[PDB]
């Protein structure tokens, strides 16, 4: 049996008192993680190559994920059964090298480690065939599914309905990778088409976006014993909410009963998204490693409820010895509410001493002792409709109740382990 | 560590729209599974032979089951802790070869793969001693437990009660197997006695069946590189509800509070059940494998709320190559309501292309692409008491609301993997 | 992958009827476990030495716990993710041999097996450095966390508050072990300081204890192919509720809303605890092994709601053969309510036949068949505030409703397995 996974766990304190607190700019879809993670998260994978005969083989893989608040010993939870798929290599004679697979699977996810941000993730129940050799590149095709809560109604008259149902969203993914564009440079192109797929009799409320597209281009350049990846993505309509390749075609639906059922007009995600990203990890000599990110993401919604986000961070690593190093992480976020036009910003500085299994910025396990400082100035926030956060923003100064954190300061510190095996 | 288990997961679509739908005749206790399974189910077993000294050994085994709807990546669930037992082989000197065990265990379950129907399953918390050598056969004794919700009351003044409690049902199982009846033929006999076992002070509402018997006879004939099993079972009263060997002695109990507590008269399971079954898996030459089922099951309840069920199916497998085949599954169900006398029927046809690790109809893992068509005509259904399904049936045409599917058609298609390791 | 853990599961019956019942004296913090365990409990640990280079290494360890009532086959549950930590050995050059670790961990727990009583357990999310060699002993430092529900409020005016929050309690642990006090005798000293650590803006209700201390001294004497441990422990204030090293600084807090929020007067745990314990396991010749416990524990609370507890038990084991033995367990408990002055007592006698993997009282797996008898006479009980048990006690004879079991008798019997691997 093959045992693999990922896990992080630790104990922390907030300067002003109590447990460690984590800092994320309101409106931002991520945070700089070093010394800024407040939960124990673990994915335990058990898999096995269940059959092999020549060049043909079947691999079985699973993944059970646990997320607990690390505030006590006994902490009950509802694990997420995230993967359970079979992959058969070389089964299709005329498509030598291709792999066919079916089941829940983390499918070719693309992420930026330091901000724990996935920018291309269509994972979920699915099937497909990958690595079809085209000579000049490798072609992969896949179809996965995600479902939204509600959104499908059996309308009797007008917008009055008898029943609701969860809406399934299908994604059809095509990728071409390994395009040798320049020396030590490679390019991958990808197209994603997603659409809400309603059961017979059910229909989406008026205004639902229903479908959308997403185009991805990623260039990888090998250098300084690492790489640099340049990404450009453009998503449209239904693909803008999740923004990683999954469709949210009924996003914005809602209803109210009085008992007559009324399906409100969908406050949809019609619009577009532009994401220009550049991140990498390289070695500057013998004593220094460096991870960095620079990203501009603009979700332009027709309903004007989007956000313009800029994020920049840097994580240098100084290697005192092969198993001990000092890390520093500095990250800046700036989010402009499309609605109010105001801006929220935050910068966090983290200094950590670390012992790790290897001399790389990528070596894990790692045991860290850190101190984090974050300063933010948030001018807007989402209107907090009593414990519920709304899609609408409002300036903090307006008497309206928002989830804004205002203008403040904080520092935390503690120990933590992180590992992938 | 020994890693074993079972798992199935896939993605599907319904011809008329949305996610895949699964077809099962109302009243039938099963459905023809090929291309007719709508969930990701997995059993992860981790066990180990923890001690061995000569012919003696102790094996530890566990089993954690997960069932998710495969409609998203992150799907939280409450896993079922189904097995955790220890088996000691050859510990009893005077009963050489016998195995003593205790703990939660899937005890000698008998099922028909194609319809995923267990017809002899007393699994649960238990203990026993198996494989006592009698020379002419092997004898096994076991006691397991199951518990029903409520059913036990502390009656103050006739049927008015102070407290309720869950009712434990004990089953005492005796099996004699390996009776060589004819060349390549073997016979196994089994007796099961089950009963509701109330705590002191508590009593079952008046009318409860309390106990029952079940007798099983199974003949196995080895042939055509497979087998054919002929099964005859007769169950009595408390053994008719679950109908696989577990007792439901307080089945039908209910109560209402107004606060005075009244235990209604138990609408019991007094009656009998007859099940005549024949299933098998054989090889017809080099290119063909075949699984088949034929079953008649009649639950005759004194109160007349039972069902008479006929099911017939066939699953031929044509082997294009050792790792690629085409499967066809045709299944028919006919269920007569004992109450109304009406009949429900359905036939489903499934065509699937498959790649599997081996050239057997039993080889797993397997990756399938299928198309399923089902036609049904249901004349009756259980009276749907608003989201709640009742024990009482009603003709679909009667203005009464039932869970009947009417007269209709549907087809689905998709990909799926299934594996046992 | 290293597979380890603990598990117990079985089936039982109560003489007077129904499922097995378990006997624990009201007021007592434990019960004599042999043939007195009513659930299936299992801890599945999967770990691995993920890196090794010379004398340095990193070990990754996990632990997922399951507790089910063993009353049916399919029993859903919410597993507890109890451990997830990394330990790096020999990473600190100047502290040779020391191990640094971080993550959720069962940290150096001290318990008495026969009563399943942990008397020194600060397990939970934490970090620390253990086994610092001082020459004359080993020094270990650790900080772990536990959190109480509520207890932290944002007071606006008087005991009126706007928001509540869970209260984190930090423990700072220091231990010195391996003090060679006499031939074959060793002594370990330990100090624990814990305190509720409130978030800025929040405060504990008035009356809360906030912090406390605990001092432990444990002497181990090796003899009769076993040992004898003598323990003396003294705890103060916040350390008295859990009483094993974890702090409960806001213990007793409560509130009521009418919507104005009022934080009641904390009915605190101010006071002290004295625990004098002696337990061991030794071999008396070839055919006899013996486990024993003798403990006096007195929780003296300022508010007089404490208890004075005496427990004594013995478990001899007669070895018929190397893999078969007969066990007897006799345990007595006596608990005096500090409030009422009344006493509750119970004695349970257990006779069990056992097959185990080894000839030790410590050998596991083990399969047992037992018969248990318990007699109790409880004069007091906690005031049962309708399903809810209060901190206040009342004599059974007083017309007040308490959770007292009165004066009675009961016997149970069944089979069970227990294993640690
Ligand atoms: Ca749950």
């Amino acid at each position: 049996v093959d045992f693999h996974g990922y896990a992080r766990s630790g104990i922390g304190w907030t300067g002003s008192g109590g447990e460690q607190q984590c800092f994320q700019a309101t409106g931002a879809q991520s945070k700089y993680r070093l010394g800024n993670e407040c939960e124990t998260y673990a994915e335990l994978k058990l898999g096995q190559e269940v059959w092999k005969e020549g060049d043909k083989s079947f691999y079985f893989d699973t993944n059970v994920a646990y997320s607990v608040n690390q505030q006590n010993d006994w902490e009950s939870t509802d694990p997420a059964f995230r993967e359970a798929n079979v992959q058969g290599k070389n089964l299709i004679e005329w498509l030598p090298g291709s792999t066919i697979w079916a089941g829940k699977r983390f499918y070719q996810r693309h992420d930026v480690h330091m901000i724990d941000f996935y920018y291309w993730d269509i994972s979920g129940p699915g099937a497909g065939i990958e690595n079809i050799d085209l000579g000049f590149g490798k072609l992969s095709l896949a179809a996965t599914r995600s479902t939204e809560a509600g959104g499908s109604y059996t309308f009797s008259s007008q917008n009055i309905y008898d029943e609701v149902k969860d809406t399934a969203n299908d994604v059809f993914d095509v990728r071409l990778a390994g395009l040798q564009t320049n020396p030590d440079g490679v390019l991958e192109l990808g197209v994603d088409y997603g659409r809400a797929n309603t059961t017979d009799g059910y229909k989406l409320a008026d205004g639902a976006s229903k479908d959308g597209w997403m185009f991805t281009a990623e260039h990888t350049q090998s250098m300084l014993k690492g790489y640099n990846k340049f990404v450009v993505q453009y998503a449209t309509d239904a693909m803008t909410t999740q923004g990683k390749g999954q469709a949210r075609g009924s996003d914005g639906s809602s209803s109210f009963t009085e008992k007559i059922n009324y399906a409100n007009k969908v406050i949809n995600n019609n619009g577009n998204m532009w994401r220009i990203l550049d991140h990498g990890a390289i070695s500057l000599g013998d004593k220094w490693d460096l991870m960095y990110v620079g990203m501009y993401q603009n979700i332009d919604w027709d309903n004007n409820l989007g956000t313009e986000w800029w994020t920049v961070g840097v994580r240098p690593m100084y290697k005192w010895t092969p198993i001990m190093s000092t890390l520093l992480e500095v990250g800046y976020d700036n989010v402009k509410s499309q609605q109010t036009g105001d801006r929220n910003n935050q910068y966090k500085i983290t200094l950590a001493q670390q012992w790790q299994a290897g001399d790389s910025i990528w070596s894990r396990p790692a045991i860290r002792i850190f101190a984090t400082y974050a300063k933010w100035d948030e001018k807007w926030g989402y209107i907090k409709d009593g414990d519920n956060i709304s899609r609408y923003a409002a300036a903090t100064n307006s008497g309206i109740s928002t989830n804004s954190r205002g203008d403040s300061d904080e520092w935390t510190f503690g120990a933590q382990m992180e590992i992938w095996w």
